[PDB]
């Protein structure tokens, strides 16, 4: 399971405006809020096969075609589909915190997210010491899609042109080139229909 | 071990320029190098009785104060001996490279790091779901602690005024107000003497 290069699918979800909430809400309703959107999020990588790699604060990193080999059109079409159907669950979630004066009330309003998504070469594997080690992937591919993820808006989804190549043209809502931190090159992206 | 309000110390350390270095350097080389710093910085957070939270691409997250309590001020006296320790063993870390031809040689110049420390109100705990969770810190505090780490000169240790009120008048290189994103209101930084 050592590092080795690899073609893998990089997915992050990061929550809109989460600052302003963790100010707004009590400590204990801050942290049930996110403990029950991250269960939903998390339950929509396993139930499309990816790998939940770590949580960053507010925000998922999923990976598709690691540890256990998968075909690049199939991380394509896991990783979308998983970001769909994150939508689909926020979208409940937020009718049940509604009910519960958790959101829409006071200033915390509905939860929303941002969603990247880049496919391309990365190195993948144990990263740390022999006291500590997590599994994860290294590599300009990885601050892609973080970077595609802060540059879309809210409730949308943003892949690069690779992870495109698999998208029916129909889905795609708008092309354009975006310079992103950390890359020298301009970087073509899409925003692709969040809908199922 | 479930979610509370709690005060704690956090330590970010971050490679500069990784991304460059992450490019000119074969994957084998790149994982190699991560490993051996990792395994020396993680080295010098546990021998500090500091916990390793979690590791973000070329970053180290360290937390003081829990899950086992600590007074402010060992926290703040752990988490500074912390950062001066990475310093040296980078210093150690860099020779060994070098006549390995890994840095120094072609583009790729010897390693260095930046490092930011906060004490604040957190809310500690494990957050995620049944099926995947991990025992971290969320807030603004957080925040707080990964920009002074960005805006931090390279080998340079930046706290907050928190922090501040526990080191030596002597140790202190710089005060200065920045404004870092997320938060509000300026915040007080003040660079402290890199040596132990
Ligand atoms: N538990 C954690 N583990 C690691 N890094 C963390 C962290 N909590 C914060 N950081 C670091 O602190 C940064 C900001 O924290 P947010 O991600 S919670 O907040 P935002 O999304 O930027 O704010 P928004 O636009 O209002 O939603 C993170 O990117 C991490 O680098
Ligand atoms: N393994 C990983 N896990 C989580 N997030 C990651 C990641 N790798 C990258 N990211 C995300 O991608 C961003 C950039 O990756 P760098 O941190 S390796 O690179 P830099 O330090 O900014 O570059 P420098 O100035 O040249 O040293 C990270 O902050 C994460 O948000
Ligand atoms: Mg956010
Ligand atoms: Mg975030
Ligand atoms: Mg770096
Ligand atoms: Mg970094």
């Amino acid at each position: 399971l050592r590092p080795e290069p690899r073609l893998i699918t990089i997915l992050f979800s990061d929550i809109v405006g989460f600052t302003r909430m963790s100010n707004a809400l009590q400590s204990q309703g801050v942290a049930e809020l996110l403990n029950e959107y991250l269960g939903e999020m998390t339950r929509a990588v396993f139930e499309n096969q990816g790998t939940v790699d770590k949580f960053v604060g507010d925000a998922i990193m999923a990976l598709y075609g690691a540890p256990e080999e998968m075909s690049p059109s199939e991380q394509v079409r896991r990783a979308i589909a998983t970001a769909r159907q994150m939508l689909v669950a926020l979208e409940k979630l937020n009718q049940g915190w509604q009910e519960r004066g958790l959101v829409g009330r006071n200033e915390v309003p509905p939860v929303r997210f941002r969603c990247g998504i880049h496919q391309g070469m990365a190195v993948v594997g144990l990263f740390g010491s022999q006291e500590r080690s997590d599994f994860t992937a290294i590599g300009p591919s990885v601050n892609i899609a973080a970077r595609l993820q802060e540059a879309t808006a809210p409730n949308s989804i943003m892949v690069s042109a690779m992870v495109a190549q698999y998208v029916p043209d129909e889905e795609i809502i708008k092309r354009e080139f975006l310079e992103l931190k950390g890359i020298d090159e301009p970087v073509m992206t899409c925003v692709i229909n969040p809908n199922m």
